[PDB]
């Protein structure tokens, strides 16, 4: 099973590594040095744009990184035209190449949503992968959430997914 747990600063070297590693890099939002991941992932730092880091377990290891954000307290140009503060947005990535197409995305998605929901004020989880990013929208899609359609954010089109409270109720059993 794969739980989450808050990341702290003492987090940040490992994360550096991970995101450099070349299963991340063609898909994360390319490659930053030590100091750029210390300055950019900080949870103090990330919590000013209300974002917060996750790292993802898995049998006392650490497997991957995820993070969950307001919609509405997001920068310049993102989200503009929520006007819900209880939706959440997520994005996640696991940090060994060889645990990648095992199910393993799927369960970190599924725990990350549980635990938004476990916040009363939340009421909905969405996400916003690539176009070209087919196996993350598939990982999506088996963690729960439905397609909309195309969106236009700062970094390029993506394809907006969501996954309600009522659905989560309704799936959860
Ligand atoms: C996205 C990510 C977290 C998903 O986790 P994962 O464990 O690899 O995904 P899962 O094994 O749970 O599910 C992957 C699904 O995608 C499918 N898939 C893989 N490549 C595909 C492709 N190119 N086209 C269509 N489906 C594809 C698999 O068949 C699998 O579905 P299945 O169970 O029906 O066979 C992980 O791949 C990752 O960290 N990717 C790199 C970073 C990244 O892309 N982050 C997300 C940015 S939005």
């Amino acid at each position: 099973s794969v739980t989450l747990r808050l990341m702290t600063e003492h987090d940040l070297a490992m994360l550096y590594e991970w995101l450099n590693r070349s299963h991340i890099v063609e898909w994360w939002g390319a490659r930053p040095t030590l100091a750029d991941v210390q300055e950019q992932y900080l949870p103090s730092v990330l919590a000013q744009e209300s974002v917060t880091p996750y790292i993802a377990m898995l049998n006392g290891e650490p497997i991957g990184y995820a993070q969950s954000y307001v919609a509405l307290g997001s920068g310049d140009g993102w989200w503009e035209e929520e006007t819900d503060p209880g939706v959440r947005g997520i994005d996640q990535l696991l940090a060994n190449a060889s645990q990648l197409g095992k199910g393993l995305g799927t369960k970190l998605v599924r725990a990350l949503v549980e635990l938004l929901f476990n916040d009363p004020e939340v009421t909905k989880i969405q996400t916003d992968p690539s176009p070209s990013n087919l196996r993350a929208i598939r990982c999506y899609e088996k963690a729960g959430f439905e397609r909309q359609g195309t969106v236009t954010t700062p970094d390029g089109p993506a394809v907006y997914m969501v996954q309600t409270r009522q659905a989560f109720e309704r799936t959860r059993s």
